[PDB]
């Protein structure tokens, strides 16, 4: 249950007032919020975030958009939260996302897909370390932990 | 193209069960743009033409009668992939097969009371839109959120 | 009488901000019956007539221009006390004075972008309904829930 | 349309304030509520309810947890309600449950999966008879029945 | 915080699928559910429930309607729950009820006002005793009690 | 419209999973999020934040509780946001709060009233400066600003 993942509301998600909605879905699921911030990514930060896509033709547009305004960065904790977080978000391409998921309910275009979630335990650890300083994470015990976990 | 359009209807059961606002909200929340909207009472002949492809099916008479038994809300929605995407929002035709999160998955039980309709293709959408709406009844406008919803 | 009617509009800001479904849902949830619905683009002259009582006010030109700047959704709702009750659902005219739970209390900040309109009396409702809707555009039907909502 | 199923909010679901939410989803779907009660299962009741799983390694924990606090028992009536009720709940193991379902939206751990639904017409009849006395079930007609059923 | 009140969803509220919604609002507020049942009031029970209105001209209609189909009876526990429960319901006459309340959001007619709440500590105790047997109430501790109460 | 206020989800609000809900209400209203973070107040921080109430008999309990676990701090921007933010929260004492407001919907006890909002333009400026560093606030333009403001 101490697994952690990085979830972000992308600039489109902030602009379209989906921050609270996204946070609510993670809270409702049983996951625990241990880091939260609002920040405007720099271009260098955007380049790193999208580094796997550096050779794609839409990279420069993605990097520019991701650094064009604020995101909300989050760290969530819970059993299977990396994979579970992504299930909440829905398929990467909103054409594939199902209703009930964040992208299924709210997104149409793969380049404006509202949010991001780490794709593995390892990439989660890297992303958390990239976006948050040690002193910015909060460790606490949910009063509901024994209701959510056996 | 983001200028694709589809026809969505709330069927008489959906109107009677107060699902009009809920259905509209889901389409708005998705990012689709409302360009036509009206409340109307279909005639039996209108229902027959709308469902003409299904004239030989055993449920046709019942469908036609029910569709014309009270008001529907007709809508035209605009957006990238909206024909296919609209139907995904509605859920499987038979509510037994619809998933929670979809309109039929959340709100319907019986295939003959499945709350709503969506065009099944670009071509049938164009026909349905022209059938239910006059040219002057559609409204062209630009969503202030278009650049937040679409990359181009 | 339960056959009282009022005109409610989602103003251009309400349409742009995706509040059409939300507003309709609140009226459906309350028990009111939808008997007219359309999306339309008011003209400046239509906006001037609709707000004619306010011609001398300093905000009139701005109001008229804004009301005609993009689509509205016009509605006719039917029910006991619906004129007064509809306005209660909308909340105080100036959103600074609107309470949470109302449409303006939950969703609006500025009196000039207050999301919606409702007729202020039985008489002005009748005038507004006749102004925005033709006779053939209203739909008369019976809600299957009328005896659950009304004692008589 | 007179098929019936037994649905329970398990002790974790009651503790986490999901009773209203779960009822709402069944009402919204078109199913009819014909029995409803809050009760504290005994250990012996839990054992019988789960008797088919007596040999499974999680049985003792399940039986103990199911009897650890109040549940809300329900009987719902409608066409295909046994199978349809389970679709609303979502897969048994929340790791497999999809967003939009009760367990997909609200649960993380298979041992804290919020709710129960009968798995067949036959087991539904048994469970209903087990949890409810005849006088606790109400026969009535929904004024919306012709809007929900052809 | 051990104050208790009787809340009912009237037959109109059940018929119009407002049970879950009403329960959710009480759960969300922080109140604790200690009794719940679905039942069809008898005519004699309706007469007692409306006894203060015996001389009013609409009494016989009220008594008939209240005994025409199921209600959901509830007992809720919490600090100030009698008065607080009524605030959630809204003013008795829906013409006076404010949006945000149950009647403000969902009712139009004073004779079809969806729900009932006890009007005092004393009338609560009487109503609870009238609608529930001792063995039907469940005493339990919400895992959230220290989050809701100082 | 550039007025700003400080809003906090108090430790009880975070524990009870009301962060998303509270953010959603502010987003829905039309206010703009310009600062957001999760943090654990220290006792000294709580004391300074509530310094005007040092002589009141509940002070020591308030200071201790406010520093007992994480809060979510927020800065919101908009016309009349200081006064308007407080209207969204509801009266200080939940007994007085109306349904529709955060405390009206979710709180029972004045010592567990879920959230905080600055009480004036001047106290807002102080609180913002106290909880947020300059680099933690983001200056951006909502694409919806002309739809919300005349
Ligand atoms: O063909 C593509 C593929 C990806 N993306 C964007 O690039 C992001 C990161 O791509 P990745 O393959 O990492 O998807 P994710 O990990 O977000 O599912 C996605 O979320 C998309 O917004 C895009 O615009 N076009
Ligand atoms: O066995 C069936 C199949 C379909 N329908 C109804 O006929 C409509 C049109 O059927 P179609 O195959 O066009 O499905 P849709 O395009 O609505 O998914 C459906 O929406 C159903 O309401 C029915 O009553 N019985
Ligand atoms: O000082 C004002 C008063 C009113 N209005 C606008 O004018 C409309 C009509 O004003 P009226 O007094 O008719 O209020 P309503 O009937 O809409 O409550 C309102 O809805 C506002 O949008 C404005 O912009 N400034
Ligand atoms: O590996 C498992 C499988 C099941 N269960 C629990 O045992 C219950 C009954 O199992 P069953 O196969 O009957 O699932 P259900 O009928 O609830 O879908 C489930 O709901 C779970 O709470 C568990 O703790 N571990
Ligand atoms: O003029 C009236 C007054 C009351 N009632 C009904 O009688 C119930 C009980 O009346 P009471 O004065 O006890 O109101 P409550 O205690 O429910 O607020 C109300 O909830 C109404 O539904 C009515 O039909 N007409
Ligand atoms: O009798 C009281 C009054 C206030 N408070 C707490 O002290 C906080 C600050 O009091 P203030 O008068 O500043 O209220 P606020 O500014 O939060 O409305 C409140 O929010 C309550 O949590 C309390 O515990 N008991
Ligand atoms: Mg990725
Ligand atoms: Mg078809
Ligand atoms: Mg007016
Ligand atoms: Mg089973
Ligand atoms: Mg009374
Ligand atoms: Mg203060």
């Amino acid at each position: 249950p101490s697994e952690r993942t990085f979830i972000a509301v992308k600039p489109d998600g902030v602009q379209r007032n989906l921050v609270g909605e996204i946070i609510k879905r993670f809270e409702n699921k049983g996951y625990k919020l241990v880091g939260l911030k609002l920040l405007q990514p720099t271009e260098e930060q955007a380049k790193q975030h999208y580094i796997d896509l550096a050779s794609k033709p839409f990279y420069s547009g993605l990097v520019s958009y991701f650094s064009s305004g604020p995101i909300v960065g989050m760290v969530w904790e819970g059993l299977g939260v990396v994979k579970g977080g992504r299930v909440l978000l829905g398929a990467t391409n909103p054409a594939d996302s199902l209703p009930g998921t964040i992208r299924g309910d709210f997104a149409v275009d793969v380049g404006r897909n509202v949010c991001h979630g780490s794709d593995s335990v390892e990439s989660a650890k890297r992303e958390i370390a990239f976006w948050f300083k040690a002193e910015e994470l909060v460790s606490w015990t949910s009063h509901s932990v024994k209701q959510i976990y056996e």
